[PDB]
């Protein structure tokens, strides 16, 4: 049979949320994608032998806090926390995103993966060690990705799926 997973991708504008999602869904790199479009994308994949339907909310929009937005976000079973390794502000923003996740899920135990995107770029500003300690302090996996070269893209989403499965066992 099959299993469905609702994934939500969050992080600062321009970190590559849409590029990452389109790599997962369409298996190529799309370097210009309207920064204002928020939508959900599907894709069925086999992950550890199990047919997995991924429903991925690529976030955009305004920074508004309302019960409507909380309702969309609360539907997510797991979250990708995305920063760009060449943008320190996007990395500093991660703490805020995780807090809003914890708020709408009413739990500190929410499946999440920390994703340092743009690993293909030469002028890294966020050290891999800084990111690993942030993920360790959250108790979550960390992966560096490049939506440009597709490095780590599959594993980032599949690791999040594996984190959800565990959480569902409780
Ligand atoms: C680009 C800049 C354009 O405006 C855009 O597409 N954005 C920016 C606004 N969005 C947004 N931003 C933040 O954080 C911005 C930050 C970080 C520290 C706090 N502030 C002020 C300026 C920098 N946070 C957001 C949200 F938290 C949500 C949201 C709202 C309610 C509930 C939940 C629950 C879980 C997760 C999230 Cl993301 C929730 N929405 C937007 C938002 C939107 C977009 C960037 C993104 N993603
Ligand atoms: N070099 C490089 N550029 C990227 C990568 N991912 C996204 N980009 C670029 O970063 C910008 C923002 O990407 P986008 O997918 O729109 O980010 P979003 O706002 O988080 O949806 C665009 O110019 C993309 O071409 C990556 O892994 N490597
Ligand atoms: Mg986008």
């Amino acid at each position: 049979g099959m299993t469905e997973y609702k994934l939500v991708v969050v992080g600062a504008r321009g970190v590559g949320k849409s590029a990452l999602t389109i790599q997962l869904i369409q298996n190529h790199f799309v370097d210009e994608y309207d920064p204002t479009i928020e939508d959900s994308y599907r894709k069925q994949v086999v992950i550890d032998g199990e047919t997995s339907l991924l429903d991925i909310l690529d976030t955009a929009g305004q920074e508004e806090y309302s019960a409507m937005r909380d309702q969309y976000m609360r539907t997510g079973e797991g979250f990708l926390l995305v920063f760009a390794i060449n943008n320190t502000k996007s990395f500093e923003d991660i703490h805020h995103y995780r807090e809003q996740i914890k708020r709408v899920k009413d739990s500190e135990d929410v499946p999440m993966v920390l994703v340092g995107n743009k690993s293909d770029l030469p002028s890294r500003t966020v050290d891999t060690k800084q990111a690993q300690d942030l993920a360790r302090s959250y108790g979550i996996p960390f992966i560096e990705t490049s939506a440009k070269t597709r490095q780590g893209v599959d594993d980032a989403f599949y690791t999040l799926v594996r984190e959800i499965r565990k959480h569902k066992e409780k």
